[PDB]
This record gives C-alpha cells, sequence and structure tokens, in this order.
C-alpha cells in the first residue's frame, strides 16, 4: 500500500529478528515502545523505507537504548545508549504493573502497615503509579514506581471502593527494592462496596428501553482501501495507529472539485496528563501521563459490535509488539462508521416559495482505552461541511481516597468515608498543519468592541482583529472566551476567489488549563498544559509536547524547549498544539462508575472554499 | 384534564367568543398575541381555571388592550387599555409585513431611488423589519416597520443575493404612510445568483450518500399521555407551546426510586435578539427580537418525516390563534423522539476481571421556525444520567449588503460585491427552578488556584469556592471561562445521603455576550444580553427579560427593573435567566445558504442523587 499503511505483524516480526540478530534483544531486554516512523518530508520519493523506532529496556539495570531499524532493508540504522537521568526513563512496562504489589507483600514496613489496619495482605491490591520527580535524590537514574493500596474483598470486588489512605510505598522496579513506606496515620477504610453489577446495588434492571436500530441497507458511504485509506464525502485520509498515541490521522484532505486539497498533514493526541490537586503527601506526587508514561494505544479495548459501536461499523485491528518483539493484534480496536448528524442547512423562503432542507453526517474514527481506573474514548469526526472535530469521552471508576473527618478543600465525598481527590484530565492535540499545502501561518482572532462616537453614532458597531504569530517566541497563546478568541491557520500563498488566503478556524472549548502552582514539578513537566495554544516550526524529532521520555523526566522537556528555538512560523511548515481538558471535582453521581464527561475542539473552514461545499448534497 | 395540556381549537374559539361577547373584539380588532397562562402558584388549586392572555390591536388606530380571560368561566378577568408610547407597541402582526413593499411601490421617493439604480419596482422585494427606538420623535406611539430592498430577478430567485444598498424606508403600518426614504447613494447591486437548487450552481448532485436507516421495531421508549405529558427513562414533563416562546417545558422531574423529584418548574427561551454591527445608517438601527417582536412560535415550520426528523417520531400539532381569534393548527410543528447517544459508562477492570459498557440515550423535543432569511431550530434534550440540555441551531440565508469597494471592518465579503454585515444571535433561557421543590438558592462556583507553600509544599493543590447569591442586587453575573465558573442551583433544605444540599450545575458555553456600546439603544432594550446570568425572585408578571411589549419599546421594563426590587433569593422560589449566543462574521462558506451553527447550555446533577442514577440501565 502507501507508506502510511498500518504496521503488519510481519514487519513487527522482522523488527524482532533484526534486533536479536544485532544482539540488541537479549533475555534481559524488553521492548518498552515500538512504532513505525512516518515518511520524511518530500514528494517525488517513491523509494519506500519503512523504519521503526524502538525503546529497549534492560531488566538487569544496564542502560536502555533507542534504536531505529529499517524493515525494508533489514538493517539497524541507529542504536544509542540513553542516560535516563539526563533524558528520562522509558515508558512503564505492562509487566512492571504486578511487581509493585508483589515486592510490597513481603516488606515488613508494608505488612506492619496492613496489620495495624487489620487488612489481609492477600486482599490488598496495589496500583503501580508513575513517580514523577520530587525531592528524592536517590531516585535520579533509577526506575521508580509508587503504590497506593486498595482492598479487594473478593475476586469480582471493586477495590476502588476501599482505598487505604495514609499509606504509600516507593519501589525500585529494577533492583526490586522497596525504597520507602510512608504511613502518615490510619484512616478508616471505606466499607460500602461499589459493585455496579451487583443487583443489590443496581436494583431491578429497567425494562423500559425499546431498541433503536441503526442500519445501512446499502452499506456505508466510505471506502477503505490499502487497509487504512478512507474516502468519504470528499474527504480522504489514512488512519494510522501508534502504541503511544493511539489513533493517528494522516493526510486529511478535501476534494474540492478537481483538486485534492490538503488541510491537516497529521492529527494526534500527543499527550494526556491527569494531575491531582490533593496536597496530602500520600497523593501530592500523583500526575499520570496516560499517553507519555503508560502509552494509550497499548491498552486499547477490543470493541464489541452493538455495544461499543452501533450501526454499520468497519473495524481496523491494529498490530503492536509485546515486550519481546512478538506482534500482537488488538482485534476490533478501531471503529469506523458514518453517523447521521441532524440538519445541515435549512431555509423556507417566502419570496421564492422554495423550501429547502438537507441532513448532515459525520465520519467517525474512534478507539477506547483503559489506564487503570479511567477509560477514555478518543473520537475524530469529519463533517460534510468541511468541519474537523475531536472529542474525548472520560469514564471508568474515580480514583479514590478516604474522605477527611471535618471535610476537605481538595477532596469530595462520594460515599460514607469515601473521597475523590480533585484532578484534571488535560490533552494536547498535535496538528501538523497543511492548509492547501505546507506554507501556513497562524493568526489570533479576537472580537473587537467599538465605542459609540464619530463613525459609530448609534454605538452598535463591532469588529474583529487578527494578529499573525510570526516567531515561536510569540506563539504561546492563552484563551479569551470573553472576546471570542479563536486561531486561524491560513496559507498566505493560496487565495480563494475573493482573493483572500484560504484558512481554517480553531474553536476551543476554553476550559481551564493547568491549575498547579507555576513553580510546581508538574507545571514544569507538563508545561504544555499551562497554555491553550502553541505554534512551532515542524521538525521530525519534535513529536510530543512533553518530550520523548516523560517518565521521571525533570522538567522543561518538550514544547518549552522547542519554542525556545524561536523559529520563523509566518508562512512555513508549522504545527499547532492545542491544550484542552476537564477539571474534575467528583460528584456523588460519579460513584460507583462514572457516566461519560466530554471535551474537545474543532476546526471549521474559514474562506477555504469559494462558497458552501455542500450544495451538491441531494435531497435525501 | 391536566392544567398544562396544550390549548385546543375549542378553547381558542371560546376565547374569541368571550372577547366578542365582552365587546372587546369588533371588526377593527386583531389578536397580536394569544396564549394560555400557567396555573397559579401553590398546590391547593380549587378545580381547573384555564386563563388566556391576549394583546388586542386596533387597525383604526385606537389604543390596544391587554386582556386576560377565563375560558373556563366565560369571563374577562381584566382588560386594560395600553399607552404604547410608554409601555411599548404590540408584536408585529403577520399582515403588516406585506404592507411595507405595497406602500413603497407607489411612493415617488422610493421610485426615484429605484430608478436611479435602474431597478424595476415589480422586482424589488422589501424585507419588513422591526424599527426599534432611535431619534425619530414622530415614531413615538406609532407602529413603524423599516424596509430594506432586495432584487428578485424571477419568481424562484433568491432575492438575498441581490441587496440594494444605500437605501432604506420607514413606514407607518397603521396609517399606511411612508414616513421617510433615505438614499445615501447607489451601490452596485450584486449580480451573482444564490440559487442553491440551480444545477448550474450545485453542480451534479452527489450519488455517494448511502442511506442511514434509524428504526424502533417495538416503538419508542417514551409514552405520550394527556396529549403532551411525556414519561421517558425516569423523566416526567409536559410539553407546552406558546406563540411567542415556542416549545416550553413544564414540570421537568425525575423519578428517583419511589419519589418523583422536581428539577425545573418551567424552561423556555424567553427572548432572542439579533443585533447588527454595521455602522452604516442603512442598517445601524437593525436589531430583531424574534421572540418578543415577531413571536417565533407562530412561524414554526411543519416538519417533514425523514427530512426534518429522522427515526420514530411522535409529533404534536399545536394550535394558535390567527389575527381574528380563529384557531389555526401548525401540523407536525413539534418533533419528539429518543436518540442513541454513544457510551454512557464504561470500565474494564483488571483486578475484578469485569468489563462493563452501557449506552446513553437522549429524549429530544424540537421545533424549527423561519423569520425572513433566518431559520432557527430549538432543541431540548433529556439524558439518562439526569443531564438537561438546550441547543439552538442557526441556519437559513445570510442577511446581505453590498461589500464596500475598499473593504470593511464591519462587513465580510461572500461573493463579488456581496457583503454580510457582522451580527449576533443572543438567546435568553428562563429557567423557573424547582430543585426538589421551590426552596432554591444559586451559588457561583469558581475553581480556586493555590500557591505553593505551607500546606501545599509541592504546589499541586487546587480547590473550588462557592458564593451564594443572596439578594437580586448581587445576582447579575458574568462568565469566567478561565476559572471554570459555573452556577449551582441547590435546595438548602433537601440533602442527599451524605448530608449535602441536592443541586444541579449550569454549564455555559461562555460565548461573547452583547457587543454593542453600553450607551446604545440596543444595550438598553436588550439589557439582559449584556450579562451571562441573572437570578430573580419568581413573580407571575415577570415573564420575559425584555418585558411584555418589546416592539419599539425603550428600556424601562424587563430584568433591570425586576432586579431593582432586590428580593431574597437565598432559599426561595427563584428563576435563572441565562444569556447565551453566537457572534457571526459571515464566511464565504455561509453563502448561498448557511450550514447550521449551534450554541446552548446544559445542567448536570450536582449531588442531587445518592449515587449514579443509571446503575439500573441494562446491557445492550
Ligand atoms: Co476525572
Ligand atoms: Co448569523
Amino acid at each position: 500500500a502507501s507508506p502510511f499503511r498500518l504496521a503488519s505483524a510481519g514487519e513487527i516480526s522482522e523488527v524482532q529478528g533484526i534486533l536479536r540478530t544485532a544482539g540488541l534483544l537479549g533475555p534481559e531486554k524488553r521492548i518498552a515502545y515500538l512504532g513505525v516512523l512516518d515518511p520524511a518530508r518530500g514528494a517525488g520519493s517513491e523509494a519506500e523505507d519503512r523504519r521503526f523506532r524502538v525503546f529497549i529496556h534492560d531488566v538487569s539495570g544496564a542502560r536502555p537504548q533507542e534504536v531505529t531499524v529499517s524493515v525494508t532493508n533489514g538493517t539497524v540504522i541507529s542504536a544509542v545508549e540513553l542516560d535516563t537521568a539526563a533524558t528520562g526513563e522509558l515508558p512503564v512496562l505492562e509487566e512492571e504493573f504486578e511487581v509493585v504489589e508483589q515486592l510490597l507483600a513481603t516488606d515488613e514496613r508494608w505488612l506492619k502497615a496492613l496489620a495495624a489496619r487489620n487488612l489481609d495482605v492477600s486482599k490488598v491490591r496495589v496500583a503501580p503509579l508513575s513517580a514523577g520527580v520530587f525531592e528524592y535524590a536517590e531516585e535520579r537514574g533509577r526506575r521508580i514506581l509508587r503504590g497506593l493500596a486498595f482492598v479487594q474483598d473478593f475476586p469480582e470486588d471493586s477495590a476502588w471502593a476501599h482505598p487505604v489512605d495514609g499509606l504509600v510505598a516507593y519501589v525500585d522496579v529494577v533492583s526490586k527494592e522497596v525504597t520507602r513506606v510512608i504511613d502518615t496515620g490510619v484512616f478508616p477504610v471505606p466499607a460500602e462496596h461499589g459493585n455496579y453489577t451487583d443487583p443489590e446495588l443496581t436494583g431491578p434492571l429497567r425494562t423500559t428501553q425499546k431498541p433503536i436500530s441503526i442500519t445501512q441497507p446499502e452499506g456505508p458511504s466510505f471506502t477503505v482501501t490499502g487497509g487504512n485509506h478512507i474516502e468519504w464525502e470528499k474527504w480522504s485520509l489514512d488512519v494510522g495507529f501508534d502504541v503511544r498515541e493511539g489513533v493517528v490521522l494522516h493526510n486529511i484532505a478535501f476534494r474540492d472539485g478537481d483538486r485534492l486539497r490538503p488541510i491537516i498533514n497529521r492529527a494526534s493526541i500527543a499527550e494526556m496528563v491527569v494531575p491531582y490537586g490533593d496536597p496530602s503527601p500520600i497523593r501530592s506526587w500523583q500526575n499520570y501521563f496516560d499517553t507519555g508514561e503508560y502509552l494509550v494505544g497499548q491498552y486499547a479495548n477490543s470493541l464489541e459490535l452493538g455495544c461499543d459501536c452501533l450501526g454499520d461499523i468497519t473495524y481496523l485491528s491494529p498490530v503492536i509488539s509485546d515486550a519481546f518483539g512478538n506482534p500482537r493484534e488488538i482485534r476490533n480496536g478501531i471503529c469506523m462508521h458514518e453517523e447521521d448528524w441532524g440538519i445541515l442547512a435549512k431555509h423556507s423562503d417566502l419570496w421564492s416559495g422554495i423550501n429547502y432542507t438537507r441532513r448532515n453526517r459525520r465520519m467517525v474514527i474512534s478507539f477506547f482505552t483503559t489506564i487503570g481506573n479511567y477509560d477514555y474514548g478518543f473520537y475524530w469526526y469529519l463533517y460534510l461541511d468541511g468541519t474537523i472535530e475531536f472529542e474525548a469521552k472520560a469514564t471508568g471508576v474515580v480514583f479514590t481516597s478516604a474522605f477527611p473527618e471535618g471535610g476537605s478543600d481538595n477532596i469530595s465525598q462520594l460515599a460514607p468515608g469515601l473521597g475523590a481527590p480533585f484532578h484534571q484530565h488535560i490533552f494536547s492535540a498535535r496538528l501538523d498543519m497543511a492548509i492547501d499545502g505546507f506554507t501556513n501561518r497562524v493568526e489570533e482572532e479576537d472580537v473587537v468592541r467599538q465605542t459609540m462616537g464619530p463613525g459609530n453614532e448609534r454605538g452598535n458597531a463591532f469588529s474583529r482583529k487578527r494578529t499573525v504569530l510570526t516567531r515561536e517566541s510569540e506563539a504561546v497563546r492563552e484563551a479569551d472566551a470573553r472576546t471570542g478568541r479563536t486561531w486561524i491557520i491560513s496559507n498566505p500563498e493560496s487565495k480563494n476567489r475573493l482573493n483572500e488566503p484560504v484558512g481554517y478556524k480553531l474553536h476551543a472549548h476554553n476550559q481551564p488549563t493547568l491549575l498547579a502552582d507555576p513553580g510546581s514539578s508538574i507545571a514544569r513537566r507538563a508545561a504544555f498544559a499551562t497554555k491553550d495554544l502553541w505554534v512551532t516550526r515542524y521538525a521530525d524529532d519534535e513529536r510530543y509536547p512533553t518530550g520523548d521520555f516523560v517518565n521521571q523526566h525533570s522538567g522543561g522537556a518538550g514544547l518549552p524547549s522547542y519554542i525556545a528555538q524561536d523559529r520563523d512560523i509566518d508562512g512555513q511548515d508549522i504545527v499547532v498544539w492545542h491544550t484542552f481538558g476537564l477539571t474534575h471535582f467528583p460528584r456523588v453521581e460519579d460513584w460507583p462508575i462514572m457516566p461519560v464527561d466530554t471535551v474537545g475542539f474543532k476546526l471549521r473552514p474559514e474562506g477555504f472554499f469559494d462558497r458552501s461545499p455542500v450544495l451538491d448534497v441531494p435531497a435525501n
């Protein structure tokens, strides 16, 4: 197919061979990350070179390596030793998840802690959480995991209902030593169960819901070719999948009559952090980079037809590598289908007597992932009118704690003695822009209020102002919902028929950005989350807003470093990074299982077309 | 039956008979407004008393009257003569619309202006628009409409493509006189047609859209009882319809186990204003109160099955009065149906091995109206989890002008020589709150950022603060998207099992509010649109944010006068008035017919329930 096709099990196997053959994949080596590389910048480059990037961990304690291999030419293009204390630790390995609980089970401090609380060690689940970087000097260079305890009364019990507060352990998962066990005091362990599948809790199930059937008697309107190439209602794109980012969209273009006009070169959620706002030492270090530290694509669910994806669905089953280089397929990991989207355009004209109504539709490309207690759905939508939209759906079980006697300013009560620490889920959408090609620029557009007086005697006038971001040093922008602030990405060398540079306007939800104090560790490690919009000059090695190795990285790694280059972004190959998230103060209705909460953003054509691009839609 | 039942044809004819019998409806009288009044406050309602309020116009020029009749008792409860120059003119009568073009067609000033542009008067359509209140002293006490011309080249031509700039006329529609004709100079009349059904413009219609069939084999899950009483997935409410407000929701409540718990006593879009931001004298007076001046409900479209409402739809055909008091039915004017809404809750738990997925659904109640070039869809949604949401959908044809040769700061170009003046579409949702009953209170909730230091040593803590609005004087609030500002309506006397007052949280979109200078006529007439949220103490005569008579009415009534009463709203029968709207800088993509743009708000339970209310939702 094209150089944008999904990785084959064969390519994964071929990467495994090349590595072992080069002596890079011994018995103590584990693949922490592996993913195909996107074709480099060009056009007439028919010579295909499928390369894969790999992060290799060594369970002995030896320095890890970043290796790039060429599957097309069975070679090791590069292999470098990483100084994790300098560049950060590799992504948390799924196999290290069990380790924290196992090591702790034989630690006397831990056992002493459980004994004081009368908790059976065999019933205490331990959540292997990322460590971050705080004041523990002995952690620099070491691969640390922190553990919080939750009691599971029985196999099918929801342990989240029973947090063991006042206790936290730090574990060196390489040397296998419990570096520390902190017990700040016994807290009552919440007793009510949160088993949402227990009839005693749910009550008799409803019998009132009649079925809703969504069918496509003639099949879907989109076509899938070359495995992942989508063609639908003038749109054209390639659906990729990466173990770290999940679903990635490539070459989003719109066929405007004769031309296939590019809009976005690459769209992905490049990072997703979940910072907690509880100042208790038991949790004050808690910040989960679901994408950067855990890798969201790795945990993508196999979606069941009729349950997760309703209607006429076309699935993609992406292949990833396991810790040993063996290919693993995520059956039905990606859903593709078109949804009716109500009214597109409507007008009943008195003067002409013409009554006109048209219906809208959206192409949907989604996947759902699970990172411990949270579950997130990632949805990309393409609309008939040219609008592109992203929506994240957050659900799962809330991360719990004990609810302090006397209340709390940073924790809310869900059940008797059960608390839910305040937190945020902040995303970063990386949009490698290609508005009618790569020569793009960004303008910040604000509504402009005008004062009543000469030229505006009735005081009714209002305008808009656009400020072009010319250098990266002036491309770190904040939201301003009050002045209806948006950002327009245009091609200054491609003009519509009214001789105006074609463009697309980004409409943000203007939700709060990172709340943490500016001098905090999380503010420095997830600096991208402190501002709504960033614009950088494209560079193939600038992939994530938080850098390539997020785990235990000290600070300032991604966007702040890239931006510091201060490159020219006025009419250049540029990338837009939009920060957007949810700020959560959990409610009683989020317990025992959370109903979906959503956030997103969208981009609408702004003088991109010469008139409405949906005049050819039939009466339907 | 239920005192909230829709008005029947018989009741309307009876109101006519009662007015006639009372000598209030002779041959010169016209009904400018007629609607049923809601049952009086309380509980011990001694039998049914269906009362209707009527605004009676006199075509001979005599003073109009406001009358309330008891259709049950066959009596006139009150009838007062109105001094329109003081209290405002009655809503525009449908019959007065055509009058503008008719009178102008024989006016020599108008004819000279047309001849100067070489336009055939028989092809010049005139958009009859509300006049507002400006410096025209002779207009005080008279019913005026202003006219803007558009050329219609042939019967089926869209005149909006051909605006005649530099010209405007004012007309007294009662005395049938053209009071003024202002010609500021000729502007080329845009030549390109905007005929969206002309194959020459649309091009060949797409053959790519495959059908999306949505069916309900066993029928809908909601039941319609007593004509307009709906019961669906624990929800209960009555769907009313008023000629001014359109769809109005009454007694929204949720059956939580044994108890039917009220949430919102009455919800409606109590006003909507469309102000224009072009300082040209030809349009600087332009502002319409589609609800208050035109009465959106009377222009509701008859919805076609399959095109307007897809799926298993249950229609209501509300009856309204014509200008003479005879009943008229808007066949299929309201659509009711439930629609699938993706994932409701989902969690795949490692520890328990339990994988759980549930789907969401929403009850939809909608209607679409058309007033001139604009068409608006009003949609109310009720979700399984207890969320209530409203969404307005703006479409139709953009109101045009000429595009100034040297560009414009207040008008955008759509086609060669065709301009689109900037404007807004601002709505006011009046929510008569009844959270678990009438004893309610409103708190403004802001996210609170904390400084790193003692008690927050790692600088990760963040909190929330709630400020109770105790008196109406402190109940006029603005948005603050940056601090995640929301407003919680609670019942200080009804606590959940965790001993917290039950409540609902209002999530606004935080769009810009009224942009006009504060000293402008529109800022005073649309004072409500200058702030995001208002809370008043309920009063039966405080129905609209702009007062009872908006047409050509200055400031002096509405919210600003109500609030001055400075009543107690801390644990009392209160009403929330939320302002939300769209700010439009028309795009080429909006021509020749605009794709739907949306805006709205939603309310989510906030400690209302004792745990998630959807644990009894069965697996698909
Ligand atoms: Co959350
Ligand atoms: Co508009």
